[PDB]
């Protein structure tokens, strides 16, 4: 598992489409050891390949799988404001909910 | 190095800008290890980070650098018509100079 981090900002739907293009897809981190290496390719809060878009509070990878590992930052997931179904990871290695119009960085993963 | 082959098509300029989306060059094999590394993930033709934009018949990598290993298909590099001055991967590994602003896939090359 290969990870590499995007330079410019975007909404979820440009980060899956730039993942995509290279035939990857949004980082998910699957254990603590992933998440880090994740976090240390990112130089600022990005995108993870996780959303609770189809069931709220039901959080799973952009392939439908319900995600074991969390590693949610104190207080998330929240849901605020008119809502928030996609996830990033702060600079702490935590884990925040967003909306998924909202820009961030994203860091892809490839096999 | 770690290969990954785009899916659209696209001039070199717009390919060199993906690639560097994710902190990535266009691949430049250095010799035919890495040159059969980029052949197993092009399904099509696709762009090298090679051109003789500097001077006609000096290829050099996007860097500048004067690359040493070429393989170039029979009759290459052959300048047609107004120029060709970028360089694509055929589907038999060998190499063709083409025109920078024809579309073809793109590898990118990480490390
Ligand atoms: O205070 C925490 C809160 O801050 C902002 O409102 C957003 O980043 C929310 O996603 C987050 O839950
Ligand atoms: O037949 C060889 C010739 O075919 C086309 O004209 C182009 O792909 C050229 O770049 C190539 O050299
Ligand atoms: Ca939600
Ligand atoms: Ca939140
Ligand atoms: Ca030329
Ligand atoms: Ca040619």
């Amino acid at each position: 598992k290969y990870f590499m981090s995007s330079v410019r900002r975007m909404p979820l739907n440009r980060a899956k489409a730039l993942c995509s293009e290279l035939q990857g897809t949004v980082a998910t981190p699957r254990n603590a050891e992933e998440n880090r290496a994740i976090q240390n390719v990112a130089k600022d809060v990005a995108f993870l390949g996780i959303t609770d878009q189809r069931t709220e509070n039901v959080f799973e990878d952009l392939t439908g799988n319900r995600v074991r590992y969390t590693n949610w930052n104190e207080g998330e997931p929240n849901n605020v404001g008119s809502g928030e179904n996609c996830v990033v990871l702060l600079t702490n290695g935590k884990w925040n909910d967003v909306p998924c119009s909202d820009s961030f960085l994203v860091v892809c993963e490839f096999s």
